[PDB]
DNA sequence: AAAGATATCTT
DNA sequence: AAAGATATCTT
């Protein structure tokens, strides 16, 4: 299916290529760093090709943003299925060492999940799916970074900000957790796990509906929560309390 | 100066060169996406470079974070005066048509400028130089040639995501506005102006102490600024009346 | 944890 | 404009 071949394409493409610079088109190569400021952007542009190709060996037309703070990152869809649209979003995190436990915020919960049409390229009833590509890399140990151009002879020696790169694919609704993934910017947080937990799907809502419910009434502030719920237990007793 | 010689450097390296992609080590090449979030990560990286060999010519050191959301960029300074840093932030906004007006988000009024050790590299008490490196870009629409991957003997052929490309150089107090950059994050907004007043330095303030005052002391809401100030002008006569 | 940093945009 | 979106991190 397209879910299938895209997760073979992303297991196969990332085993076989490392990024290690930005290139001029006068063949002069300049180094990365070390934040995820400028890994969430190199994983984002190494996934659009293979997404794309993929796309279209199944029929399925790509659409990326046209404003800047618009979610998807990719809009899916074939024009004989326009509410059968498919999300994909492109999320990167970092682990100091390979077996940690690692998170991720997963959008807004304020934003197209309350409101249909908000910083949303298409109104959310039209997508069926929501997926999450996940990049997780390991920081190298070295702080200091190259500082030094290099020309195409020299790729073998450039020095790469990242000692290894894990990806996966899996519905956004699987892998949340309860609990917010950042507080001025109120984003939805993911399980606390090891990546494994993410590649199997081991989160903890019971369906995509409580997924959407626990996120759609979740309060900004500890304070408002605490008359309500701060988690997933929290949050059943108060369905059993009658939404109050 | 350091600053005569890092700007022509920019200005120089700006017109010679021009970023098309990402490069893997196995010599695959991945086109870039049109958005800022892309964009300011590939100026960084630009940047990088130029700034460390102009540095070095002077004497400086140069230093980038060894922490995430840490400011500044970079941290120049001779070994033999510590307390003179100097700061240098990579800051990156687009127009649709060159000769519009742009404004940028000049970095926290509530981090380091109101508590010395927050955020930041080394205290804020030991720098006497902010200096701010804008990039201006002409964004151009994404087109179906972006979505492969190229070769080494292609590079001539990869469609860049920007038209026009411009950079300055200049001191942050300068080019600061009065009023907020963002809302959320609180960030201190630039003077909404046209490029070359960024160059010519034609901002506000009257001095870098007016300026650390001014957002010192702005409220975070238009509520509780109703009371107090919501620009330069109320700036002034709330300081003429004795801050009251 | 929760809250508020990092950079920038949109209406 | 002001306020709150986009992604992610740290204390």
């Amino acid at each position: 299916s397209l879910r299938s071949d895209l997760i073979n394409a992303l297991y196969d493409e990332n085993q076989k290529y490392d990024v290690c610079g930005i290139i001029s088109a006068e063949g002069k190569i300049y180094p990365l760093g070390s934040d995820t400021k400028v890994l969430s952007t190199i994983f984002e542009l190494f996934s659009r090709p293979i997404i794309n190709k993929i796309a279209e060996k199944h029929g399925y037309i790509v659409e990326e943003p046209k404003q800047q703070n618009h979610y998807p990152d990719f809009t899916l869809y074939k024009p004989s299925e326009p509410n059968k649209k498919i999300a994909i979003d492109i999320k990167t995190t970092y682990t100091n060492k390979e077996n940690e436990k690692i998170k991720f915020t997963l959008g807004g919960y304020t934003s197209f999940i309350r409101n249909n049409t908000k910083n949303i390229v298409y109104p959310f009833d039209q997508y069926i799916a929501h997926w999450i590509i996940g990049y997780v890399y390991t920081r190298v140990a070295t702080r200091k970074s190259s500082l030094k151009t290099y020309n195409i002879n020299e790729l073998n020696e450039i020095p790469k900000p990242y000692k290894g790169v894990k990806v996966f694919l899996q519905d956004k609704w699987v892998i949340a957790g309860d609990l917010a993934g950042s507080g001025n910017t109120t984003n939805i947080g993911s399980i606390h796990a090891h990546y494994k937990d993410f590649v199997e799907g081991k989160g903890i809502f019971d369906s995509e509906d409580e997924f959407l419910d626990y996120w759609r009434n979740y309060e900004r502030t500890s304070q408002l929560r605490n008359d309500k719920y701060n988690n997933i237990s929290e949050y059943r007793n108060w369905i059993y309390r009658g939404r109050k």
